[PDB]
């Protein structure tokens, strides 16, 4: 989108990135005024203000400032300060816009004569940019078009000074034609460089010291802000003098900026009390005609729109910016809030109205104590969950919400909110039904819709033979042709796909707006691809011209960015066109029609599909050119292709604001080269009734000249001879009429109704609906792993970290579902603590040795380290826990309890140490049994043990209780001591195995060092020798 | 029910061409049990039905349990093997 | 068993699952040791055809973020002297968010960065043991001890509810067998 900058960043970039022999004069040598700021300052940054002399205009984006008196020329310092006053922080009225003077440049005067008064204005066009020089420039340029001599440089065409000497010095004084030249070429060097898209420099003056750019004024392509983005650094777009910038704006801006929706926002009237949430840019714009339609453009607050499927959270966000500013004033008639749009192709209905009601939720209270009244009207991709949680919003935050689906007209919602109506070379055939087409991206709801598309056509074959994802191996990606399971190739190159598949001939480009260029550049070098699908938006206009150029010489049709594609019932359809398989039977885009239609809204093209199933036989073929400034293909590309296909009988033109491209279609049936009856209408009628040149949602939409205003187009359309409806609500009337006419004279037959293939339902949409039941297969309750927030059995992480528990609080509630106490958990701590390590010669520590020496992974060495863990080691803890808490249990004395150990050959699980006995202990059972000792509250079971530990004592020194032993008894004594568990939960957590994932989580520690230890050492393979085995093989087996 | 009258669609997530469990019949990759065993392949053949879908001529078949009989072991002295001691002297 | 049990979990720990700390961190150093600016490691990553390790989430983008990223992040923000490599992360975060908004840091790719900038900004350790210890895997050592003890948790849970022998129903698997072999 063509964004106007203001003059004082235009000559800041014009200084500081130009490159000419001559030397620019001034640079960087200007003044900004600003009524909220000192004047000291001013002085001390810019001392040039008494070297020279001074002259002031206002740098607001205002052009006839001379005519209208806005300029002082030939003032001093003093002069300007008095001069300022008056209109510094005054209001002014220029043509129909009224506003304040918040900014002024000051430069130095430049004593020029009316001979050296040139003008030079570069402006680019769909088919390259005209550089425009005129001799005799300034106020008295006179028309430029027909007197200022025009050269165009085409796409990918330098511009030598030769021919600026040549076309565009004819007039030039000629001891100035040499360094103008040279400053004409660095001019263009800075257009294409920087990514200009307009560039008037009136007047230019050059005197022997050197050239003067007096004033310019400058449009930037801002699409290509990723491209120039150190060059513009922090660049600013003010906005049309008579509005003044908002937050808000700014803030929707950088949403729109940060990801590949589109979100547009513009405050027309904040004082307003229509405000609208309208998804497409062409369905906002023609609701935005509905309501100034009615009489509602004084009252109309906001311009809004969210497209290319807006997250939950963009829209969530979008939303909640609009109605604050929606609950900033109070109005006595209250306020209205129009949630409009399409039958949407592939914006989620679901995820979007979920941020809404999300958004109004969150304001529920100033939005009821507003009065405000919401109207929603939406179709497409699951709209019926949308519209469901935008009526239980409505009911329990008691806003009045009026909840409409697809068999609302898009228009009865705003006149029954402002209370008008009750409320209740390149080829002719791009697609057949052979076509096979490659689709670049991993996009696999659009592939399916495809499919289904193409089952319920009758297809022999799906229309998608490949996919190309550069991020991933080739591989097989499994799609549904109907109720069978295909496998679809996913190849990492476009060179394998067409190699593998030399009977496509089309693409299907997902890519972004940072690969759709290089990606469509490598399409165009394979022949065997003759049309060519763009879907992404935001494109600088100047690759989408490079594009086009490359296209018309290698003769392929290419569907212009920022479009859904195209629909050709029966034969294929692009992208996620016509919605989901609900909305292709609902609009019968199964079998084909006798209407084709060009828009340049993709939403409104589905509105157009759903209009003339309604109203006609059907649609033959539908294409969205896109709302980009330079589309692939133009209405007149589609209009001659359907004039030439015998197959359709009427042809429906949706045309927009902004550029003349609809003469072309008028000039084609003066000629007699259109004969088939054509029905156009243009949106954007509420441009003319507009005190604004407020940019729409669609890059394309901005009505340069007066001749490119939707009024105008239609005016003309209707003395072209083309049914004209009054307006889009007379759109379904008047194809209806036009239908019937034709029909009448038997030019339309219409076929008869065969019914199509049917498509099983969707497994997920079936669950969601609650038509069907399956049982779930698996359980869990130690951790939830969906939803906003990781959930560890009940407890939130964030809640988790707050209550500052830690190792042993996260074990606690993973293993037991508990939350247990702080001793409790920083016991546990230390029983992993104590059980990390005990040598490498233990049988786990070993064998993690032995599989990290032979160099295979710290999984594996870690796991065969942990598979000796068990009855003989590593199993103690558990051992020893059950003896004792079953000798506890059984009711028998320590002595009795030893006693029967003895007589039944067992020996007591945990008692007995290698050296440590007595007089010097364990030094691991002291730091635990005094932490125990300390901090739990009763310990009857370690008692127990201790008592069996001095009559085991009393027999040898080393019969102490063990690490294990001592942990075991105090891990029971844990969970059967604290208020957490219940004796029951206690005695199934002991049985099965809780002691065992303790000692197995803290020796893991252990094998893992002993793995990194192992592999810095830098050991080789080991070999047992063979001194140490003992071989008593049998004499022969 | 649903999927016996053929009204919903649900992927399958997981794919197998090596044995069908399902049926009258075991089958390896193609080929019943009964007629891999009248065929009189043995561990090679099996092998290889299993492992490359192929019906391997004989010499390949005895070629395979070859490698297997070659391999079987080398001593206890290997790493390996000697993790399997270890692992089996803890009673595990 | 208990260890059968995690020990059959764990061993799916790898290059698709789990191995996300230790790629990220690798990636992240390697960039920035080459003394490339973030911008032109995203451009380099892209037109590798790879994807940027740790980088990206499945619904919390921006004003809803990870919940498990944040507190790390404050706490490493709060307590690690310096940062290096931590920063440069944010900064090709910030690039990679202002391509679509789920781009984030992941847990992994933070971890990993974290754990990077510990190991060379502590002076316990010189460059040459940090990047020795990051190639032999110590991340992957923290993501297998910390996954553990969810592991013995879901037996635990598995074992408490006393759930039968699983099977796979036969209609979430796809028969591809040949004709006859
Ligand atoms: C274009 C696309 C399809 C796909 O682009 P996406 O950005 O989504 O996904 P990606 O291709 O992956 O790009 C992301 C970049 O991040 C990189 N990346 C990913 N992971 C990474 C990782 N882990 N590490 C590092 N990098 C990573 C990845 O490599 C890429 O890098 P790069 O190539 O340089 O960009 C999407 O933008 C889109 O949908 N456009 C819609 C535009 C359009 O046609 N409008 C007209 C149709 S009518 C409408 O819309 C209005 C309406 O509402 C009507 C109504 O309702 O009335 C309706 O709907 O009909
Ligand atoms: C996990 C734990 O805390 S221990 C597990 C608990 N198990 C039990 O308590 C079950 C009942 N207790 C018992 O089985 C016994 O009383 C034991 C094993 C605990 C007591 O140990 P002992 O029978 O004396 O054998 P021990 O393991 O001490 O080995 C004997 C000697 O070899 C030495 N030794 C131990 N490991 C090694 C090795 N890798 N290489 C060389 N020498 C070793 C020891 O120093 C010890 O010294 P000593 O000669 O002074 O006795
Ligand atoms: C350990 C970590 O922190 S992740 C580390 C992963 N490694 C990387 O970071 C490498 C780079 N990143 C990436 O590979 C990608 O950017 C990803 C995978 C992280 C981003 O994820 P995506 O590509 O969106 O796939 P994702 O995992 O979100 O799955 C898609 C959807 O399935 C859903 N889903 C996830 N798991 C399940 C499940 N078990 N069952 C059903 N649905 C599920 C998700 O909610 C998600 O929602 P969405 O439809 O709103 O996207
Ligand atoms: N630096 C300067 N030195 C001398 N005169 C200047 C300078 N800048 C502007 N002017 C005067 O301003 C007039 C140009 O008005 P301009 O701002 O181009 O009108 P508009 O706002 O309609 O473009 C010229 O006639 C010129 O005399
Ligand atoms: O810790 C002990 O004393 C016994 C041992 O070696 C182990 O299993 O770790
Ligand atoms: O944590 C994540 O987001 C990715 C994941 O599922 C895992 O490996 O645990």
């Amino acid at each position: 989108s063509a964004k106007a900058i203001s003059e004082q960043t235009g000559k800041e970039l014009l200084y500081k990135f130009i490159c000419t022999t001559s030397a620019i004069q001034n640079r960087f040598k200007y003044a900004r005024v600003t009524p909220d700021t000192d004047w000291a300052r001013l002085l001390q940054d810019h001392p040039w203000l008494l070297s020279q002399n001074l002259v002031v205009k206002p740098d607001q984006l205002i052009k006839r400032r001379g005519k209208l008196g806005l300029v002082g020329v030939n003032l001093t310092l003093d002069g300007v300060k008095s001069w300022l006053k008056p209109r510094l922080g005054q209001e002014a009225t220029v043509g129909k816009a009224t506003g304040f003077l918040k900014n002024f440049l000051i430069e130095p005067f430049v004593p020029h004569s009316q001979a050296e008064e040139f003008y030079v204005c570069i402006y680019a066009t769909r088919e390259g940019d005209y550089v425009l020089f005129h001799h005799e420039g300034g106020v008295d340029v006179g028309d430029v078009d027909a007197k200022a001599q025009k050269l165009l440089v085409g796409v990918d065409e330098k511009l030598n000074p030769e021919d600026i000497k040549k076309h565009l010095l004819v007039h030039a004084p000629e001891d100035k034609k040499e360094i103008l030249a040279s400053f004409i070429s660095g001019l263009f060097n800075f257009y294409e460089d920087l990514y200009f898209t307009y560039l008037e420099i009136n007047p230019l003056v050059v005197t022997k010291d050197g050239v003067y750019v007096l004033d310019l004024a400058a449009k930037v392509d801002a699409t290509a802000d990723y491209i120039c983005k150190v060059k513009w650094g922090d660049i600013e777009f003010p906005p049309p003098f008579g509005r003044e910038a908002y937050p808000e704006e700014a803030y929707i801006a950088d949403l729109d900026a940060k990801s590949g929706a589109s979100l547009k926002l513009t405050l027309l009237n904040p004082k307003g009390r229509i405000w609208t949430m309208v998804a497409g840019g062409g369905a906002s714009v023609v609701y935005s005609d509905t309501i100034c339609d009615l009489g509602g453009v004084n009252e109309l607050a906001n311009y809004g729109e969210y497209s290319g499927a807006p997250s939950e959270q963009q829209t969530y966000d979008y939303a909640k910016t609009i109605l604050s500013l929606m609950t900033r004033e109070k109005h006595p008639d209250g306020k209205i809030l129009i949630i409009g749009g399409s039958i949407a192709n592939f914006t989620n209905v679901a995820a979007t109205f979920k941020g809404i009601v999300r958004a109004i939720r969150d304001y529920q209270g100033p939005l009821k104590e507003h009065e405000v009244t919401i109207f929603v009207r939406r179709g497409g991709p699951n709209y019926q969950e949308g519209l469901r949680v935008m009526g239980e919003v409505g009911k329990t935050t008691g806003i009045p919400i009026h909840v409409f689906g697809t068999e609302t007209h898009m228009t009865a919602i705003v006149g029954m909110a402002l209370g008008h109506r009750p409320i209740p070379g390149k080829s002719t055939t791009l697609f057949s039904r052979h076509t096979k087409a490659i689709v670049w991206g991993m996009q696999t709801r659009a592939v399916q819709g495809m499919l289904d598309f193409d089952y319920v056509c009758s297809r022999d074959e799906p229309s998608v033979a490949a996919m190309v994802y550069p991020f991933t191996g080739d591989h097989k990606q499994k799609f549904y042709w109907g109720h069978k399971e295909i496998l679809i190739p996913v190849f990492k190159n476009m060179a394998d796909a067409m190699r593998k598949h030399p009977e496509v001939d089309v693409l299907i480009n997902f890519a972004s707006l940072r690969s759709a260029y290089d990606s469509t550049m490598e399409t165009m070098n394979y022949a065997q691809i003759r049309t060519i699908a763009i879907i992404a938006e935001g494109i600088p206009e100047a690759l989408t011209r490079k594009l086009i150029k490359k296209a018309d010489q290698k003769g392929v049709t290419i569907i212009g960015p920022a479009t859904v594609g195209g629909i050709k019932p029966g034969c294929f359809k692009i992208g996620n066109t016509g919605g989901m398989l609900d909305n292709i039977l609902a609009s019968k885009l199964y079998r084909p029609g006798s209407v084709a239609y060009v828009s340049r809204s993709g939403g409104m093209s589905n509105e157009l599909n759903n209009i003339i199933s309604r109203t006609t036989d059907g649609v033959y073929e539908g294409v969205a050119i896109g709302g980009d400034r330079y589309p692939g293909s133009t209405f007149m590309d589609h209009v001659l292709r359907y004039q030439d296909t015998p197959g359709v009988k009427m042809i429906v033109v949706l045309g927009e604001i902004g550029g003349t491209e609809e003469y072309k279609i008028c000039r084609g049936i003066k000629e007699g080269r259109l004969t088939k009856p054509i029905v156009c209408w243009c949106i954007g009628t509420c441009a003319t009734m507009f005190s604004s040149e407020v940019q729409f949602g669609h890059a394309g939409a901005c009505a340069n000249q007066a001749s490119e205003t939707a009024v105008a187009k239609n005016q003309a359309l209707k003395e072209a001879g083309v049914f004209v409806p009054r307006s889009f609500d007379e759109l379904g009337e008047i194809i209806q009429s036009v239908y019937e006419d034709l029909v009448a004279n038997g030019v339309i037959v219409p076929a008869q109704e065969v019914p199509p293939p049917t498509v099983p339902m969707d497994y997920s949409w079936a669950r969601e609906l609650g038509l069907i039941r399956k049982p779930a297969s698996f359980m869990t309750s130690i951790c939830d792993e969906r939803g906003q927030e990781l959930i560890y059995a009940g407890m939130p992480i964030t809640e988790v970290f707050k209550e500052e528990m830690g190792i042993g609080g996260v074990l606690g509630l993973l293993w037991f579902q508990k939350r247990l106490p702080k001793y409790s958990c920083q016991f546990i701590e230390m029983c992993l603590m104590v059980t990390a390590d005990h040598g490498p010669a233990v049988s786990g520590a070993h064998n993690t040795i032995i599989c990290a020496r032979a160099g295979k992974d710290l999984v594996s060495s870690l796991t065969s380290g942990l598979l000796t863990i068990g009855d003989r080691f590593g199993g103690a803890l558990d051992a020893a826990a059950k003896m004792f808490s079953k000798a506890f249990d059984s009711g028998i004395i320590p002595m009795e309890f030893v006693n029967k150990m003895k007589k039944e050959g067992k020996l007591i699980m945990g008692i007995g140490h290698r050296v440590k006995s007595i007089n010097n202990p364990d030094m691991r059972v002291q730091i635990l049994k005094d932490y125990v000792r300390q901090h739990f509250p009763a310990t009857p079971l370690l008692d127990y043990a201790l008592e069996v530990e001095k009559i085991t004592t009393s027999k040898k020194p080393n019969l102490i209780l063990n690490v294990a032993g001592l942990i075991g008894v105090a891990f029971v004594d844990m969970l059967r001591n604290c208020g957490s568990f219940t004796r029951e939960e206690a005695d199934e957590y002991i049985d099965i195995g809780a002691l065992n994932g303790i000692f197995v989580l803290g020796r893991s520690m252990g094998f893992i060092g002993h793995y990194l230890d192992q592999k810095r050492l830098k050991q080789g393979l080991y070999r047992h020798p063979w001194d140490d085995i003992s071989y008593v093989l049998p004499e022969h087996m």
